[PDB]
């Protein structure tokens, strides 16, 4: 038997997130419930954010993966990640990465490719961000003095590191500072040492 | 200046997730606040639980990423994601990781490398994994038909994709119904394909 959504009550809300109490059908037609965690700055039909994988393409070396590194309150400490950010209304996902990329790290980057909507923790929110892929011209003058430009409460600190070593670089960020490595990051580092190999 | 947590304020408390309103310093000394999400089964000293990246090997063939399907609740449908569960108390993530694997999958397989604790959606929770990879000798007779043994109210489907294809082959998967790929699992198949620049 299929599964299906009963109902959503709402727990409690705040003015970014909220709980609910989900009530669904399970395979043996039994009912169950489960909690969820949902946004509440999510449009109809569109993916809460997106993460860019910026790859930065020089002529004397070999490509760099740009990452940022920022404190995250639920986290309770600094997070490398890739940069990322909320859609804004009717802003279309390439036009989100494009312009958090270069808001979070200064870079001008040019779209490689974008993924469909993927779920983030699909155990505990329905999260969902589009993951694109953006090449950036380390070369162009103009990506010769990149700086960031956050908003009130954001500052970010940009971390490149090389795309051939970048699972080793990750663990050695790790160890020596007091920092957490985003999962679709390590995920990504883990692949490119796996295909390598 | 270094940034840090003032306090932290419960807003709502469930059974398996919990909502408090946090309040943290920012780099130039004022105070602000974030909503931030948590699991109520964390256990201090430990991540929230492992997922696993199970490669199936055997001689004379393409290898095979094990993922699994399920229903979840939160996204209100089902999804694709690398075996995962919580850790137990007092289970090493390596021991979770094999448990896990079984349990969902069937499959008994061997660790080859376990990631620090990553975390999983930083700018809303503080929930944390170890990425564990492991590979399954596909030739061994254990291996041959691995049946999952799931919980009471756990119903999973396992899916086995070529690594060499990854990415295409999840693409199809997609174009056949409504489904959503897991960020982790893509953010691999992703860099599988850009490896090797
Ligand atoms: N939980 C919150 N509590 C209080 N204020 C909030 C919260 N979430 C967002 N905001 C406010 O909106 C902004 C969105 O920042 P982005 O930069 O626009 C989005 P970013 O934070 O970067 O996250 C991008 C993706 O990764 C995150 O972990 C999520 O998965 C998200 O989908 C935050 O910087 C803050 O000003
Ligand atoms: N939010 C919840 N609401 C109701 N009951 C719950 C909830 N979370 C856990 N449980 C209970 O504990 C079990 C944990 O299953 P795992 O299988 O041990 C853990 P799994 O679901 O697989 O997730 C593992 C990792 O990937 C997921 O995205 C999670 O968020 C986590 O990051 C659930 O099957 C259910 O019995
Ligand atoms: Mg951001
Ligand atoms: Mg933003
Ligand atoms: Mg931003
Ligand atoms: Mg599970
Ligand atoms: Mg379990
Ligand atoms: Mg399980």
């Amino acid at each position: 038997g299929k599964q299906y959504i009963i109902s959503e009550e709402l727990i409690s809300e705040g003015k970014w997130v909220k709980l609910e109490k989900t009530t669904y059908m399970d395979p043996t037609g039994k009912t169950r419930t489960w909690e969820s965690v949902k946004r509440t700055t999510r449009k109809e039909q569109t993916a809460d954010g997106v993460a860019v994988i910026p790859v930065l393409q020089r002529t004397l070396h070999y490509e760099c993966i740009v990452l940022v590194k920022q404190f995250r309150p639920p986290m309770g400490g600094y997070c490398i990640e890739f940069p990322a950010g909320l859609i804004d209304d009717g802003e279309t996902p390439e036009a989100a990465a494009l312009r958090e990329l270069e808001e979070e790290t200064g870079y001008k980057g040019d779209i490689a490719e974008c993924s469909p909507a993927v779920c983030m923790d699909p155990g505990l929110s329905n999260c969902t961000i589009h993951i694109v892929t953006v090449t950036i011209n380390g070369d162009d003058a103009e990506n010769a003095r990149p700086k960031p430009k956050p908003g009130d409460g954001e500052f970010v600190e940009v971390i490149s590191l090389p795309k051939n070593d970048l699972l080793q670089r990750l663990d050695a960020l790790v160890a020596e500072e007091h920092l957490t490595v985003d999962a679709r990051v390590y995920s990504y580092a883990l692949a490119l040492k796996h295909a390598n190999a």
